[PDB]
């Protein structure tokens, strides 16, 4: 399309929401291509990632870890206004894996504190894609400090299974998984720092061991458990988007399954079906579709159980509805062996 | 189905066998749905995992690591009687990834020493699935102490390739891969303990490094080599089921291939073909079908060769038959360069 | 085929070239099956892998790491002459994952310094496959010392996508990824050794931590950057073959995509499409096809960004051509917020 043609397309401004929720959108595209505008501010701030008060200097899109999920349709143009407040201390940029050219846009969006930039790119391929900060010479550091998220480019006709059957979800959740590398002092205790830059040297050496100290969903151990559990009802169809910008993960819905799973996260690649545990390589986003059939609590985890239960990669789903004894029943409840 | 309908289905009691062998079963389902009954006892016992006398306090279904493979057909009901002897010391339960609801059955099967329980669930999805113990607050510990196995839910019509062609195996083997985390003393030697509970604190810290000390098949280094090598003959069709309840693995048949591989382990997902090395994420089971064409010894390994040859993840296949020179021949045997 | 029939097939001698380039070949097979002859010499030599002068005693096919890529067509016979000079110190052999029998040929090609051997095998399955040294009792050590490469067995009719559409590449590059495990002294500095054998004991203990000190493409940090960047032009179709003989990797073309990706590396398995980051398990080779649409520099990396930017797994692509503003444009260049 020409500049004039693009300038004549209808525009739509979207207000982003904090994960795990997603901004309002329609699954089937309404009309022709549009220019969808999003705005994000970068915040460098301290966040507490566990119940022991462990602090990390996060670098976060819209102040959250992960950054928010953006949704557009294939062939729409995504126009992002990115702002780096004058009160931040580092240069930042953004690389969209969904985009084509200039290192995903990273080479055209380098902004120092006090600057802003506006990038537009055509969303040519459908699927869920990772986006993350990637400043020359400090790439992994900004990423493992939480500066990453994902976007979803829906086919204009919505989701379909491998044989054209339409798949409409009632709810959608976005789980961003993050590997953190927190330095410890000679006593085995987590160190604290004044400014982000003061934690750099120590962080890099932990990073080089390739072993994270924490692996969490939505920015903190237990961030998605208890009262903050994701919800659904028996019969509801749910789409769970999962991203990991730096490290492999293996999602699994304990008590459930992945009915249709785009493990590679790309919609033109037929989904795998009936999955127990799927795999998402570091630097990618994946999506799983599931229809709940039983009520109760479900654990959604990274299935390397040490990472899930010892490092923090575990979330909950609280589902309401009626129990189906055909699917599963306790014939004899736990009881003493009668001698 | 209603309670009355399920109670009227024919019942079949199965006697489980120790891995790598599998209990007798038919590939094609005989008649209508049945209730298949299995019984497992939990044993907490010390096992020796290498040739240096390294001991670990195992927690094992039917006394083996991995637990035995259970086979049913899609839509059959699996009814398990699980027994925790009064002489054990910990609470245990079971979570079937093949099941739907109550954390895979884990929430309905918590039993203390001296108790038993009976769980029934409908095997609605075909494929190989992991099952493992998962007691609240001690999940990874029971799993990496060997309390896991797999089940296979065969399509009622048996296995088929991606285009409907039937695939009948002559033999089937089950290889359970286990990551162990054994604590070492200030001298670098493996520590020993009196009771399972006494090794907990030390084990957890090794677990947190995410680096296993041993990665073995069938419970011990060399468990499936030498005289205990799995066997086959040229022309025979073999199905190899492989599971890893906690950590990624990458199976490879050295000298052979994976003709048809359900790397995700789910039969409704077409298999990948002609594989050299396939990948099974932690928390999943996979299956590979191969027809031997050459006799001799084959090495079946986790292809991170350090894990295979240094940590223990290597097994053997001894195949009988006639050599095929068309497929491979030594034109000039190793010999001195004639100067 | 019989011995006489094979002896009557036309023969073709190929001169191998150093990676990342590939020897001349035709994508579509010309005529009937042939016997393709290749010759490789093994060199045990010291190579420098980073800019800090870190030395490693490499074991390399034709003196390079990775060894060169060999290309044949399905059903061709590959006949390799392998030479171990009298000046080397260790026994070596070769295992082709593309071959069937005798541990990939490893059991028929064990040669001491001063010996040579000639092996022939039929290339029955199409796809890219790993090949590596694997001497009994020292398998992982020869592999992580760089003694591995890959071969490509093209379908006789050339590459096709999932629905029969032909895929012809203008250029092909071979990126061999290598995990190195270099021992450090009590001061944290990399140790040096006189002979390969003198570094063995120390290397094995680093290997057991399963954590590499370097992860590089084409044998050294920055080997494929700057003036040695791989090249292409907008509109050109490029095939990138990637192998890792021992450890998982997750390739990603920053700024681009994997239009068609055979992540398992086997051509009879339909490719995944529109990939951002793909996964290649250790012990396998994969291939990605991409048509450049934007000029500029692209980074081709292992997307665990710590491994890419801290350990060395990063290469460059320099692409010429005209910028496409429809695909991406800087609407507002980085500029100060006007207060
Ligand atoms: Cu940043
Ligand atoms: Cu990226
Ligand atoms: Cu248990
Ligand atoms: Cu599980
Ligand atoms: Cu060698
Ligand atoms: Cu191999
Ligand atoms: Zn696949
Ligand atoms: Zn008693
Ligand atoms: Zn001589
Ligand atoms: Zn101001």
């Amino acid at each position: 399309a020409t500049a004039a043609e693009i300038a004549a397309l209808p525009r739509q401004k979207v207000e982003l929401v904090d994960p795990p929720f997603v901004h309002a959108h329609s699954q089937v595209a309404e009309g022709g291509p549009k220019v969808v505008e999003f705005t994000m501010v970068i915040e460098e701030k301290k966040i507490v990632i566990d119940d022991a008060g462990t602090e990390v200097h996060a670098m976060a899109f819209n102040g959250t870890v992960p950054g928010p999920l953006m949704v557009v349709h294939q062939d729409d143009y995504l126009e992002l206004t990115l702002i780096n407040p004058e009160t931040n201390t580092l240069m930042h940029n953004i690389d969209f894996h969904a985009a084509t050219g200039a290192l995903g846009g990273g080479g055209l969006t380098e902004i120092n504190p006090g600057e802003k930039t506006i990038l537009r790119f055509k969303a040519t391929k459908p699927g869920v894609f990772v986006y993350h900060c990637a400043p020359p010479g400090m790439v992994p550091w900004h990423v493992v400090s939480g500066m990453n998220g994902a976007i979803m480019v829906l086919p204009r006709e919505g989701l379909h299974d491998g044989k054209g059957k339409a798949l409409t979800y009632d709810k959608i959740y976005y789980v961003g998984e993050q590997d953190f590398y927190v330095p410890r002092d000679e006593n085995g205790k987590y160190k604290k720092y004044e400014a982000p830059g003061d934690a750099y040297e120590d962080t890099v050496k932990v990073m080089r061991t390739l072993t994270p100290t924490h692996v969490v969903f939505n920015g903190a151990v237990g961030a998605l458990t208890g009262d903050k559990a994701m919800t659904a009802a028996v019969g509801e169809k749910v789409l769970i988007v999962h991203s990991q910008a730096n490290r492999d993960t293996r999602p699994n819905l304990i008590g459930g399954h992945g009915d249709y799973v785009w493990a590679t996260g790309k919609f033109n690649t037929p989904p795998d079906v009936d999955q127990e545990t799927w795999f998402i390589p570091g630097g990618a986003a994946g999506a799983a579709f599931y229809t709940f059939q039983q009520p109760g609590i479900y654990a959604y985890v990274n299935h390397n159980l040490i990472e899930a239960f010892e490092l923090g990669a575990a979330a909950h789903f609280k589902v309401t509805g009626e129990w189906n004894d055909d699917l599963m029943t306790s014939v004899l409840a736990p009881s003493g062996t009668i001698e």
